[PDB]
């Protein structure tokens, strides 16, 4: 019993952190076999920041120039190259801890653990989510730029963002691994902000499922909604409007706990109206949306209470 | 910017999980140096560990399987002697937590990890974690420079699905007993000093909605915090809420004058970093760490 925000442990991701110094500025890398990947503003300036032209920085900069440190042990680079936003430096020595990976893409709505460093020295891991406007809720300091998001399915670490910097409202955004960001950001300091952020639908109607397993039920109610109606609703409250793929996706939960889920997007959609009148859900006053269905029937048992 | 339930690197402990069989039992445990670690019902305990022999107890690390050379019973913990030092032991400590205090768990299945997640040990001496059948032996930590302080094993679920357990020397956190009986949790209470914390962090973060002009005294505080279930605030919780008063420049009764007015008022449709719920699993040290940036 019981519902956490969990975090994948983050063991396999620490043994590949290290710190990149390009001049003045030192960040994070992530150190993968001989190649350490780092942000490529690591070669900036904050002057430079207004407009980077990041091919002519580069172009004067030489392999001796970027300090790569691993614990105690200075890595020596012997290569380096742009991939979009990301700068990968090729280093004399393979990462003895790399673990099984992947790089992948990830979509607004899924979630990830987060390992948060300084120095190249790992301080704290949380778990967040792709927000629909593709910027992340994170704890970040100056520093943190290099920290990357995973999630770890069976033995192999699927790396998804790197942190690459922190927006006026206090929200953060970053790339994939291969140098793409997520969002219309660039690694430029101009009138960049957040568009308007919506809820994660799918992932309340996946928590209010789990609520259900946990023995829950008192926000359920003897309706029925089209897709429709339910869309019409949820976008006055701005929730994402909810796909058939979404639908889909909820079956297995819908059959274990057998309430169809047109029939919890009927709840969902009372509850947006009346509010919790003084109840908690899970421990939470708010409709909770950081909890993909994946997640549910990962931490929830397999039998309803 | 930024506020979340942050955990420690879990690294160092997931060195140190194991999966520990006595017939027809299967839990964690901890592997520090040549003894694993685990709770003693994975067996009149001194009755039902007589009966059993070294090989009764199988252990397995990874993929390898460790021999049991001993066996010894510590409080409500059980110390198998293996005939392998792990390799991977981290520099730690064993230490008891008190009520209030916060720690990392790496919730484990089967010896194998799958989760870690930040809770506090509350003031009813029982823990809100999620754990599954399976999860025994599960542990709770600390990381303060390069030592692992463990100060959880996780042993029981309650029938209010909240969880118990003991230290590392077997002791147990609250009035528990390891066995099928009528065990209940006592009537929790909010962590004060705690939720005091996280309305500075709320401050630090730009959220000062709450704050006002008022003032209070410390009688008069509990007089009132004694209303609503808060544990009492103390003198000493003032003291350590010290820095995190001159860092914001707002006295620690002034921002008990704040959760008096969020107390008989509620939120009134606002919220405090992203929660409509007064947060009290953030100690003052979480807060300044938090807000920091202290690595490990
Ligand atoms: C003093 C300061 O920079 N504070 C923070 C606070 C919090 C921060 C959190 N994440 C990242 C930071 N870093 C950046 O945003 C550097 C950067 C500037 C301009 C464009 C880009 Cl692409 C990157 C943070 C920086
Ligand atoms: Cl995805």
């Amino acid at each position: 019993s019981g519902f956490r925000k969990m975090a994948f442990p983050s063991g396999k991701v620490e043994g590949c952190m290290v710190q990149v110094t390009c001049g003045t500025t030192t960040l994070n890398g992530l150190w993968l076999d001989d190649v350490v990947y780092c942000p490529r503003h690591v070669i900036c300036t904050s002057e430079d920041m207004l407009n980077p032209n990041y091919e002519d920085l580069l172009i004067r900069k030489s392999n001796h120039n970027f300090l790569v440190q691993a614990g105690n042990v200075q890595l020596r680079v012997i290569g380096h190259s742009m991939q979009n936003c990301v700068l990968k430096l090729k280093v004399d020595t393979a990462n003895p801890k790399t673990p099984k990976y992947k790089f992948v893409r990830i979509q607004p709505g899924q979630t990830f653990s987060v390992l948060a460093c300084y120095n190249g020295s790992p301080s704290g891991v949380y778990q967040c989510a792709m927000r629909p406007n593709f910027t992340i809720k994170g704890s970040f300091l100056n520093g943190s730029c290099g920290s990357v998001g995973f999630n770890i399915d069976y033995d192999c670490v699927s790396f998804c963002y790197m942190h690459h910097m922190e927006l006026p409202t206090g929200v953060h955004a970053g790339t994939d691994l291969e140098g793409n960001f997520y969002g219309p950001f660039v690694d430029r300091q101009t009138a960049q902000a957040a568009g308007t952020d919506t809820t994660i639908t799918v992932n309340v109607l996946a928590w209010l499922y789990a609520a259900v397993i946990n023995g829950d039920r008192w926000f359920l109610n003897r309706f029925t909604t089209t897709l429709n109606d339910f869309n019409l609703v949820a976008m006055k409250y701005n929730y994402e409007p909810l796909t058939q793929d979404h639908v889909d996706i909820l079956g297995p939960l819908s059959a274990q706990t057998g309430i169809a889920v047109l029939d919890m997007c009927a709840s969902l959609k009372e509850l947006l109206q009346n509010g919790m009148n003084g109840r908690t859900i899970l421990g939470s006053a708010l409709l909770e949306d950081e909890f993909t269905p994946f997640d549910v029937v990962r931490q929830c048992s397999g039998v309803t209470f």
